[PDB]
């Protein structure tokens, strides 16, 4: 059959990624406090990320690229480490993105967060700890090996790179994601 093409709806990429285990599809969500179209995407991609079968591992990293990219994105890392059993997941994101709130310094974050069932003494110190610094490195050099450059952007299993910008619209950009699934999925479907 096969209805999309590379460069075109999306963008397969000759230097991939692997995970710690093979089993489920990852599919890594990179995003930013600004990129407009991402926003516009948001509302679009958490409801199928939810609606999801057993077959697919959604994950959201910050695109730590240096300067104010990295201090925006390092909150969320924060905000899991303390241990949030998933409290409200959009209205971090619907903090940031529709209310417009700064959100740029800890002092900011924390303070913002002390009505969201977060703790200041909890977010503060594994913020400013080793544990977080583990986090950073990672998520920073992953970006850097998934050919992300900038967002919104989306990878499955570390091969295929694909956006708004590639597949036409946000609308769109699912219609990539379930195909590229897929196509992973072949490889070790009996």
């Amino acid at each position: 059959g096969d209805d999309y093409t590379a460069g075109k709806e999306y963008v397969e990429l000759s230097s991939p990624v692997p995970v710690s285990q093979p089993g489920k599809i990852e599919v890594v969500e990179l995003f930013w406090y600004g990129c407009p179209h991402c926003y516009a995407f948001e509302p679009t991609i958490v409801p199928w990320s939810e609606k999801l079968p057993a077959d697919v591992h959604f994950v959201r990293l910050p695109a730590l690229f240096g300067g104010i990219w990295n201090v925006h994105g390092q909150m969320f890392l924060t905000l899991e480490s303390m241990g949030v059993e998933h409290d409200v997941h959009n209205a971090v994101f619907e903090a940031i993105h529709k209310e417009h709130k700064k959100l740029a310094t800890p002092e900011e974050m924390a303070d913002f967060l002390a009505g969201k069932g977060v703790d200041k003494e909890k977010f503060l110190s594994t913020y400013n700890s080793f544990a977080i610094k583990g986090q950073m490195e990672k998520a920073k050099k992953l970006a850097m090996a998934y050919q992300v450059t900038g967002v919104p952007t989306m990878v499955v299993n570390g091969k295929y790179r694909f956006d708004i910008g590639s597949a036409g619209g946000p609308e769109e950009t699912l219609k990539l994601a379930d195909y590229l699934i897929e196509k992973e999925r072949a490889a070790a479907k009996k």
